[PDB]
């Protein structure tokens, strides 16, 4: 019913132009829209000249990219900028004279360290914005000093450091700055990025910046120019925070530990300054999480709910520290329950903005997310967010649809809920829901236990387990089952929240009904893996399982795929679906086939002097330098094994079609000659992006040949066995839902279990001779094969002798 238009903008930043939003992220993205529903991108991201933000890229910021961000070091390709913040100086004065400007602070970036925040202008908040000075460094050192695959020297000559002793805004270079090595100390000195521009209560601009390393600073900014006015001189704030000259005030994070993103508001309704940021890492992997703080001063002390200190005392875990507003999670779609999918979920939601409304009060979450099962791709969502009777905003368990608070009566309330519990902890875990009533005489039963009232309108306090939660109740559109449904979040004195989503009432015997009716193990008429059968449906419907002839497939789904040449072989199996004293059966018919010779589905053999797939099925390959992604090296053909084959220099590869192998039964084939071994080169490289990866490796880290995977986890199948140089070795490998073979020559030599999935729901980028880290592989290679299935024991053999 409502409906959203979606946008990919990462670290979004909101402004109000008029009448429309504007969110401007990272990678030159931004993107308008009139209701926070329905996104519009109007940007053009890198692409330069006639940069949508920039112009000439290039030359109009050529000033900060002296310093990082431009093909330079993790930038080398391309460009680096960075979660920006732009909003509207009514004070700034332009290059001719008048008043008023929309700034963006940008971020540049070449390395973890190496980093800088500059600004530009625009009479008009869709650009082009011209450049006006880069104001902040780090990664700078004591003495003459180079990063890899760099030029530029970070010796602290080279930023504004030099300029600014010059005009006596600093009496000279903090010693504490470096590491006795030179080295610039980011244990406690700041990384430059993610600026965030805020007004305080008397409309005094700041601009808070960090990201990990020595956390969080904070600086007054002159508003007539937008420059820093630097402390100047090295202090303490009166409860013992960090000052220095130069980078300013410390309000958060410390000791390397995560935390970017930092986001500030000044909220005149209970005189606080809000402060949000971001633990973990972006990455599905990651852990992203959204943190919440406040002060009644700009420049802290800023503390969460438990009064703890936004500012680590050490080198320590960060995760007990500030209110853990949202994490990863997933209100799950049970068997029964209604809808389509697996539910909905956030995976690493963060780097946020807020929107706060001057006038209706109404506040907005703003930010980034990737979503469960589908990799690194993100949008941006929009959560709103309610003023507790605390002092602290609440977040909505769902994104904005149009909703307000409104009276709420207790009839309204009462009945059974989905509860999904933050806690504080962080990791790639996924929270899911319990079940809970919040029933008519204020008790909370079912998987927890306590209370519950509503305090006028629609406030909310929810007691759990021993913790009182406040919050608000607050009507939202519930995405699965396509309803608007009474919804509650919540935040204890622990800076933990909790958010509940109202279920429908049904009884039992509609439920079960429900439940057999959603139960589907798909299609059963071709199977050739084991069978995940639920035993569990929605609202903690038990659902148990039999067999009615295991040599077949078992009471757990096992499969026994009969011999190549057999015929398919069926069975039923049969579901008994429980809830109170309902109760219901659905049976289902199984048909199991046989065992079957790998499929045959690229076969590149460089025959014709060129990068082309045989079988028709794949794109022709692609010519690479010193690493996968980019290029620039040659690609030779000499004699081979069978015919021509392809000669690799020593600083080219070939890059293959994306989605070459995009399952998790399949195989491959090739023959090599190496000329020269190095450790962890690869031949056959395949990875859904830089994180989920496997590596046909000649020469591993023990020495010998291997497959090897990354990174996260780590499966070593090693053969023990070397590889000669100057001699044609056949490869050859299968995996098959978690086992894995190796073949040498026609010979078996490591059989395993437990293999990753990297490929499935992917479509990876795969390559010969190159990765991401290693020295490209030198010498030939000859007839790559790839294959459907896992290749028999017959076709391996086959393979390593015509
Ligand atoms: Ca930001
Ligand atoms: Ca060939």
């Amino acid at each position: 019913d409502p409906q959203f238009t979606n946008v990919s903008v990462h670290d979004p930043s909101i402004v109000k132009d008029g009448d429309t939003y504007y969110i401007f992220g990272s990678h030159i993205e931004a993107a308008k829209s009139k209701d926070l529903m329905n996104w519009e991108k109007f940007t053009n991201g890198y692409t330069t000249p006639n940069n949508k933000l920039y112009g000439d890229l290039s030359k109009n910021l050529a000033g900060s990219f002296k310093w990082a961000g431009e093909n330079d070091a993790d930038s080398k390709g391309g460009f680096a900028v960075w979660a920006p913040d732009v909003f509207w100086n009514k004070d700034y004065v332009n290059e001719d004279g008048t008043k008023g400007a929309y700034m963006i602070y940008y971020s540049v970036s070449s390395t973890y360290i190496r980093s800088a925040i500059g600004y530009a202008v625009s009479k008009h908040i869709e650009g082009p914005y011209k450049y006006v000075d880069t104001i902040v460094y780090s990664g700078f050192t004591k003495e003459e000093a180079y990063d890899a695959n760099s030029k530029i020297n970070k010796k602290w000559t080279n930023t504004n450091i030099p300029k600014l002793i010059e005009q006596g805004k600093l009496k000279g270079v903090r010693a504490d700055w470096f590491h006795n090595d030179g080295s610039y100390n980011n244990r406690d000195f700041p990384n430059a990025i993610d600026p965030n521009l805020f007004y305080d209560e008397k409309g005094n601009l700041w601009m808070a910046y960090g990201s990990w390393s020595g956390g969080i600073f904070v600086l007054p900014m002159d508003k007539t120019t937008g420059k820093p006015i630097y402390p100047g001189k090295d202090g303490k704030t009166p409860d013992g925070r960090l000052v220095d000259r130069y980078f300013g005030i410390k309000i958060a994070g410390g000791y390397y530990q995560s935390g970017e993103g930092t986001y500030i508001v000044y909220d005149k309704n209970t005189d606080y300054y809000y402060l949000y940021v971001t633990y973990g890492w972006l990455g599905a992997d990651g852990g992203y999480n959204m943190r919440q703080f406040r002060s009644t001063s700009p420049t802290g002390p800023y503390v969460d709910a438990k009064g703890q200190s936004a500012v680590l005392p050490g080198e320590v875990d960060n995760s007990p520290y500030g209110n853990k507003i949202m994490g990863n999670f997933l209100f799950e779609r049970k068997v029964g329950d209604p809808g389509t999918g697996i539910g909905v979920g956030y995976v690493s939601p963060g780097h946020n903005s807020v929107y706060l409304d001057r006038k209706t009060g109404q506040q907005f979450l703003v930010f980034h997310t990737r979503f469960p099962q589908s990799g690194e791709y993100h949008e941006v969502r929009v959560h709103q967010m309610f003023m507790n009777k605390n002092g602290w905003p609440v977040v909505a368990p769902y994104r904005y649809a149009g909703e307000k608070l409104e009276k709420v009566n207790k009839q309204d309330v009462v009945g059974e809920y989905q509860l999904i519990n933050h806690g504080k902890d962080y990791s790639a875990d996924i929270k899911k829901q319990i079940f809970v009533r919040l029933n008519r005489n204020n008790t909370i039963s079912g998987d927890a236990t306590g209370t519950w009232r509503k305090i006028g309108h629609n406030q909310a306090e929810i007691t759990i387990d021993g913790e009182t939660y406040d919050g608000v109740f607050v009507r939202q559109w519930d995405p699965t089952s396509k309803r608007y449904v009474m919804a509650f979040t919540a935040l204890s004195n622990e800076g933990v929240s909790i958010w509940g989503s109202k279920l429908a009432d049904k009884t039992d015997e509609e439920i079960v009904e429900d439940v057999a009716s959603d139960l589907d193990l798909g299609d059963t008429d071709h199977v050739v893996s084991n069978l995940h059968l639920p035993t569990e449906g929605t609202r903690h419907t038990v659902i148990s399982w039999t067999t009615s002839d295991a040599k077949v497939v078992s009471e757990t789904g096992v499969v026994h795929r009969p011999e190549v040449g057999s015929a398919p072989v069926t069975a039923t199996l049969t579901a008994t679906i429980t809830k109170g004293d309902a109760t219901a059966t659905k049976v289902f018919h199984i048909t199991v086939l046989p065992y079957e010779e790998a499929k045959l589905t690229a076969h590149y053999s460089f025959d014709n002097n060129d990068l082309s797939d045989s079988t028709g099925n794949f794109g022709p390959g692609t010519i690479t330098g010193n690493r996968i992604d980019n290029e620039g090296g040659t690609i030779a053909y000499a004699d081979g094994k069978i015919g021509k084959a392809a000669v690799l220099n020593g600083q080219s590869g070939i890059r293959l079609p994306d989605g070459l192998v995009s399952s998790n039964q399949y195989s491959v084939s090739l023959w090599v000659k190496p000329e020269q071994l190095t450790t962890h080169t690869t031949t056959f490289f395949g990875a859904k992006d830089p994180n989920h990866w496997i590596s046909l490796v000649p020469q591993g880290w023990d020495g010998n040949t291997m497959l090897w995977s990354g990174s996260s986890p780590w499966y070593d199948g090693r053969t023990f066995w070397k590889i000669p140089t100057g001699q044609w070795t056949h490869l050859a490998f299968s995996v098959d839902n978690g086992a894995v073979k190796v073949y040498i020559n026609g010979v078996e030599k490591f059989s395993g279990t437990n293999f990753p999935d990297v490929f499935t729901g992917a479509n990876a980028s795969f390559a010969l001779g190159v990765n991401w880290w290693d020295p490209p592989f030198k010498g030939l290679i000859d007839e790559l094969r790839i294959y459907e299935g896992a290749l028999t024991p017959s076709q391996v053999t086959d393979l390593a002798q015509t």
